[PDB]
């Protein structure tokens, strides 16, 4: 089970930190980890 929240136009720093948080976790079990390692983004 899960709940994927809706995305619209919001440049509020806290909302961006929520976006960044969920990003930072999902990295460990998504293809994006590979991209960040290979492209040296991390």
């Amino acid at each position: 089970n899960d709940h994927q929240d809706l995305r619209e136009i919001t440049k509020d720093s806290k909302m961006q930190k929520l976006a960044l948080a969920g990003f930072l976790k999902k990295i460990k079990g998504t293809y994006i980890e590979s991209l960040l390692k290979e492209h040296k983004l991390l």
